This record gives structure tokens, C-alpha cells and sequence, in this order.
């Protein structure tokens, strides 16, 4: 629905606060007094282009509804202020993660990597580790508990949408072959449901624990994947993965959508897989 309500007196920004800078259309850009909390502030910028028909205002004003109905999570993009008022083109604007997105990361650093760390830790300084990727999924799962709680479906959950923000924290976005991430019920049907999402999400595991990999690798996206996909054919396992999070993969991809577990299931699963990692780690640290 767009039948949401927008409060222009807690939203509203005044367009010339802001000095657009480079794209990302979404672009990054200086916001002056949007915080309370300072002066001038990084943002990010989703506007419509010069021409933009009627009903692509419409969509980013929907968006922007929806950004605000969801409300703030640690794990999501968050709203920051808007430019809807007459004079100037519609603007929605919310906080920069200036590390760019996951997979990107991830691809940047198959050098700079082992399982866990010991004595000397400086021989691993800004390495990613075992509990780095686990936590990664673990906050994406929250925030996709977030997002389903309040009936909000991604529909395109992948590692590209998945952006990375200072002390590790990572937020879902949305930039709005895609095929890669779509459940067979998606691709058959054009159904989109949470249990889509799940099987995206499990995706964008295998994506986090490959580091980076494009998915299905040497795999042309025709009508036998389809037909492979909807007859129960799978990814084989990443190079960086563990049996757990691999079988969690199998679990997300199950062929009946209401088989696959809930995000909060995911949640807990991720969050005792996060401690046991960590327990291991300090036994590791412990002995060497
Ligand atoms: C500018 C902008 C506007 C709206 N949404 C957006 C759209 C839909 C949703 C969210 C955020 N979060 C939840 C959901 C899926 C409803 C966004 O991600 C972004 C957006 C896009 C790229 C970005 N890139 C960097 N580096 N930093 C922030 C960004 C923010």
C-alpha cells in the first residue's frame, strides 16, 4: 500500500542542506544539520531522475512510506529525512555505509584470511576470520526477522544489497543474473512470499562463505537451470564454509517453501553457531 502516512514535520529536509556528490540513481552527499547530533553528515541520496514518469514518483514515494512505517533496526538501511515538498526533485535520504557493498568486501579480502586468530594477532590485523562471515549472516538474519515481522518481503536479497558499515555492523539496502537468487516457486510462478526470501538468503550464504563467488560458477543461466533447480539440483559447497552453515544453505534452498525455517529460526540457529565459533576461538587462543 502507499495508502501510508507521510509526517512532513518529523521527515522533511530542506533540499538546499544538501551538496550532491559522486553516484553509487542513488548518490552520496553532504547533508548540513539533518543530525542533531552534528553539523555536516555523510548520507546517501535516491532521487528521481530529471525526466521520471507519474508512477515512478509514485514508487519512490511508496518506498519512502514503507522506509518510515518499518521504523529503525541496527540492521537496515536507516531513513534519515526527505525531500518531498514542491521546488525541487523528490529526495530520500539515509545513512552512508562507506565500505560499499558485501560482496565486493568479500571479493577484496580471499588474501587476507584464516579461520580464527591466535598469538601473534598482529600477523592478522583487519583479517576476516571464521566469526566474521558467521556474523555477518547472523545480522543479516536479524534484520530479515526485522523486515518479515512487519509483512516487508526484499525480493532481492543478495550479497550486492548487503552493505558494509563501520565495527563490522552490515545493513540490508535495496539499489531498486537475478535468477541466481530466485526460489523455484519465484521463478515458475513470480510468487514472492518470506519463504522466497528465505531461499535468497540462502544464497547470499553461500555467497558470504565463498567470499565474494558469483553463484552457480560455470553455469550457463538457461532452461536446463531451471529445470536442474526446480528438480532439486544444488551448489556444492564453498571453499570457506563449515558443515553447519553449509547444511543451513541446504536447509534455506528446500524445495517446499514452507519447509524451509523462519527467519527467527535462522536467527537462533546463527546466533548459537556465532557462540559456539567463539567458544572454540578462545580455546584456540587459550593453547597457542
Ligand atoms: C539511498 C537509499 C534509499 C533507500 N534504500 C532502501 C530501500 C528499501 C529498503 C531499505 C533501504 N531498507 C529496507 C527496505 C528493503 C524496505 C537504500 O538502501 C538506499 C541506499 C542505497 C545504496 C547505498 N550505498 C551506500 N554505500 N550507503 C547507503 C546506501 C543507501
Amino acid at each position: 500500500a502507499e495508502r501510508l502516512p507521510y509526517d512532513a514535520s518529523k521527515w522533511e529536509f530542506p533540499r538546499d542542506r544538501l551538496k550532491l556528490g559522486k553516484p553509487l540513481q542513488v548518490i552520496e552527499a553532504d547533508a548540513f544539520g539533518i543530525d542533531k547530533t552534528a553539523t555536516c553528515r555523510t548520507v546517501a541520496v535516491k532521487m528521481l531522475k530529471e525526466g521520471a514518469t507519474h508512477s515512478e514518483h509514485r514508487a519512490l514515494m511508496s518506498e519512502l512510506k514503507i522506509l518510515i512505517h518499518i521504523g529503525h533496526h541496527l540492521n537496515v538501511v536507516n531513513l534519515l529525512g526527505a525531500c518531498t515538498k514542491p521546488g525541487g526533485p523528490l529526495m530520500v535520504i539515509t545513512e552512508f555505509c562507506k565500505f560499499g557493498n558485501l560482496s565486493t568486501y568479500l571479493r577484496s579480502k580471499r588474501n587476507e584470511f584464516v579461520p580464527y586468530k591466535v598469538a601473534p594477532e598482529d600477523l592478522y590485523k583487519d583479517f576476516l576470520t571464521l566469526e566474521h562471515l558467521i556474523c555477518y549472516s547472523f545480522q543479516v538474519a536479524k534484520g530479515m526477522e526485522f523486515l518479515a515481522s512487519r509483512k516487508c518481503i526484499h525480493r532481492d536479497l543478495a550479497a550486492r544489497n548487503i552493505l558494509l558499515s563501520e565495527k563490522n555492523v552490515v545493513k540490508i539496502c535495496d539499489f531498486g543474473l537475478p535468477l541466481k537468487w530466485m526460489a523455484p516457486e519465484t521463478i515458475f510462478d513470480r510468487v514472492y512470499t518470506i519463504q522466497s526470501d528465505v531461499w535468497s538468503f540462502g544464497v547470499l550464504l553461500w555467497e558470504i562463505f565463498s567470499l565474494g563467488a558469483s553463484p552457480y560458477p560455470g553455469v550457463k543461466i538457461d532452461e536446463e537451470f531451471c529445470r536442474r533447480l526446480k528438480e532439486g539440483t544444488r551448489m556444492r559447497a564453498p571453499d570457506y564454509t563449515t558443515p553447519e552453515m553449509y547444511q543451513t544453505m541446504l536447509d534455506c534452498w528446500h524445495g517446499e517453501p514452507s519447509q524451509r525455517p523462519t527467519f527467527s529460526e535462522l536467527v537462533e540457529h546463527l546466533g548459537n553457531l556465532l557462540q559456539a565459533n567463539a567458544q572454540q576461538d578462545r580455546h584456540h587462543h587459550h593453547h597457542h
